[PDB]
């Protein structure tokens, strides 16, 4: 029922997991980082573009923002509002979960509405024919498989074993790693999978022990699966050199109480830099100055376990989002770059189709989505506005594969993940900073 | 803007090409046979089912009927009305043109709404994964390719040449014939195509003459392409034994003025029988008793070139649809069988999910479209209501491939197409009635 509907000459649709997938109820609690923060980054980006005197000087961007409630079917129903509009919906920003972005993309292509996801990393969305109106500022996860294969090939690690989670993430990732290993003459000792139980991980650990020549284990697993496998490795006192995808990444929750077996592990994470101006914008928001966001009062009441309006404690008027209770969500840069990619494509389109004017001409009021996607959006190339990193898409509409390389080690009586490298198209490692086990 | 919206316990969506694809304007003239007649066959079928005391005894069927205007994009926009409904839209009947049914099917699968086409014959719609909510009472055209290959194999015609129209119909049909010929050890001399010009056909005829050993020509062409190729064959005085798909069929317009070169031609047509009770129902309709159809007054004014309400002649009050100006459209049986297939699937579903009641229970008010399609609709098997011919679908949702075999000949100083056989799964020919050339 809730929405953010702001008028403009051109309107961008937005889809965010503002609320978690509910349990009795369809929608759960507010999602603070993937929902509120990401939605406010798109509003921040719109405000900035509208303020800019060089980008779309005569065209004001409006918005139509909706909650996906972290569910495919709910997001599809919401997306009908963007299709009914045929508000001048020029394109859609979102969603977050790949399963939501797949269903939205199946609908939007039918009405030729371009879509840019700032978070969906499934390999399926790369399909030029099935998702011919979809683009993304994030790279697909199959580039992690390529980056891991390139890390092994560098260290000449020719004999390895693999563990994968069940589902799109784990299966597609190890299937891509298997192919990337074959091309690099890397032989896979044993390939294990993990379904949806404590014993299951011990069966995998035992099966990994059956090939003692393969000291390197390559993981393409979800967070919970990664923690549980390292726990079973801890129980069996089985120490391996783990090479893992972002499912493990640089999360301290994974290695907690199992740092011996997990020592020297090589992990990947999506490389991103914070948007400093966003921290200032987000920390200044309060229930008194943020009337345009209809979810903000529930976000505030939930974040601070208080009531703004008697069994509930009254919100102290001096509460604030600040350094002690806030950290910029890892994908804020991708939200901002997605909105700017749409603006840059629209700007170039208006300049070509509306000669000798800055205003939105008739040729663009009857907007050709096919032209916008193929001839403008897929051909954008600009410097990220708050970074010199380039925003651009390949012919599949995929953003550039840039990952940080981490090494789990202890220096100065503290266990931390250390940034020991980066993968862009070529691997770059600071080898003399890596610890082994 | 116009529609037929009739309330019921369960409502069926309907899509018909009531108006032709417009030219200035988006929608053209009324389409009398594929539009008005086919829409009235669905209303006839609904009335009959509702009157029946054994089929859905406690569930009244309603309708929501819309004009596709013979265009993909217009039909997609119309279909949003069936999706917005989530009226209790249980399923959709239509469309006619395969291009319209493809776009509708792309939308309806997303909201799990089963769809039955009474006319769309494209091979694409057979795809179990891409069109997983689509079924049809007509067979796909690739069964014509199989039937023609079986006619050649019977007469031991091992050396043949092929001509195909450009587009889905001709290309897919000859591609399927090429595969069906390989399996029957039939060698193809030359494979010609026809684009979108009088000279083009002469180039094909000349190229066919280059292989004089191949006296049999297999055609998979559109009506206009078929007439023009027989015209070029007439000009080059090139007489062949033509084996053609329903694009030519038993149309006298194809052979007009070119009966010598076209003599003895073997052609296919979709086998159908008229629904006798429909003739009585359709011929009784007049502008005074048909208020539920909002397009009928324009149909009447167009059919009779008159005005019901001064430069226009006033409609004579004694005008009527009758034997002199009406003939039952060839696919009326498929419209009626599509509506009955949906009713039978709903009837079996209500009997299983609503025990000890005939009424629509809560388990069916929140209708599971996935169950309706896979467990009920794909498993129907009933005698056609106004025929003993069986209505059933295969695992792809395709209706049974039943074609009549025609032979163009002269008997008693009159040129006519004679029914000389039938193809169901096995070919059946009355060989001693076939003329050659
Ligand atoms: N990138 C996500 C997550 C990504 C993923 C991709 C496809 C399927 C499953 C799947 O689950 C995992 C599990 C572990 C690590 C990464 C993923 C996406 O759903 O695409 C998106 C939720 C993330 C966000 O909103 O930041
Ligand atoms: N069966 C049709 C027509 C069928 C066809 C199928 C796919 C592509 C093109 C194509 O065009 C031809 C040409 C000649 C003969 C048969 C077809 C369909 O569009 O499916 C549908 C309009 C017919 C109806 O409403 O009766
Ligand atoms: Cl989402
Ligand atoms: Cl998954
Ligand atoms: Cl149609
Ligand atoms: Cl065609």
């Amino acid at each position: 029922r809730r929405e953010i509907k702001i008028e403009g000459d051109l309107v961008l649709g937005g889809l965010f997991p503002i609320n978690e997938k509910g349990t009795t109820e369809e929608c759960g609690r507010i999602n603070e980082d993937r929902g509120i923060q990401r939605l406010e980054a798109m509003l921040f980006a719109i405000d900035e573009i509208n303020k800019d005197d060089y980008l779309l000087p005569g065209v004001k961007l409006g918005v139509h923002i909706l909650d996906t409630c972290s569910r495919d079917t709910y997001a599809l129903e919401q997306s009908l509002e963007f299709v009914r509009a045929s508000l001048l919906i020029a394109g859609v920003i979102g969603g977050s979960y790949s399963s939501v972005s797949i269903q939205v993309a199946n609908l939007l292509r039918l009405f030729q509405i371009p879509q840019i996801s700032y978070a969906s990393t499934s390999a399926k969305l790369s399909d030029k024919s099935r998702y011919d109106y979809f683009a993304r500022t994030v790279p697909p996860d199959f580039y992690q498989a390529k980056a891991m294969a390139e890390i092994l090939r560098f260290f000449n690690w020719t004999y390895v074993s693999t563990v994968a989670s069940e589902g799109d993430y784990g299966e597609t990732g190890i299937e891509a790693f298997e192919q990337e290993a074959r091309l690099r003459n890397i032989s896979i000792a044993t390939a294990e999978k993990v379904g949806r139980i404590r014993k299951s991980y011990d069966s995998v650990i035992r099966e990994l022990l059956q090939k003692p020549n393969a000291r390197v284990v390559v993981l393409f697993m979800r967070s919970d699966d990664s923690r549980e496998l390292i726990a079973a490795a801890s129980r069996a006192n089985a120490s391996f050199t783990w090479v893992a995808s972002d499912g493990w990444g640089a999360q301290e929750s994974i290695i907690k109480g199992s740092e011996h077996v997990a020592y020297g592990a090589i992990t990947l994470e999506l490389a991103s830099q914070p948007v400093r101006q966003f921290d200032r914008y987000f920390q200044s928001l309060n229930p008194y100055n943020n009337h345009r966001n209809p979810w903000f009062r529930d976000f505030w009441e939930q974040k601070f376990q208080c009531s703004l309006q008697n069994h509930r404690r009254v919100c102290d008027k001096h509460l604030a989002i600040d350094s002690s209770n806030y950290e910029q969500e890892s994908k804020i840069m991708f939200v901002v770059n997605a909105v700017y990619a749409m603006a840059h494509a629209l700007h170039k389109m208006q300049r070509t189709l509306c000669p000798n004017t800055t205003k939105l001409c008739d040729a663009m009021k009857i907007l050709d989505g096919k032209k916008l996607y193929k001839d403008y959006l897929l051909k954008i190339n600009f410097t990220a506005p708050f970074n010199d990193s380039i925003v651009k898409f390949d012919t599949f509409g995929d953003g550039m594969g840039r990952y940080n390389v981490f090494n789990f080690q202890n220096v100065g009586g503290k266990y931390s993940y250390l940034k020991v490298g980066h993968w862009a198209e070529t691997l770059s490692l600071d080898v003399n900073s890596i610890h082994w086990s």
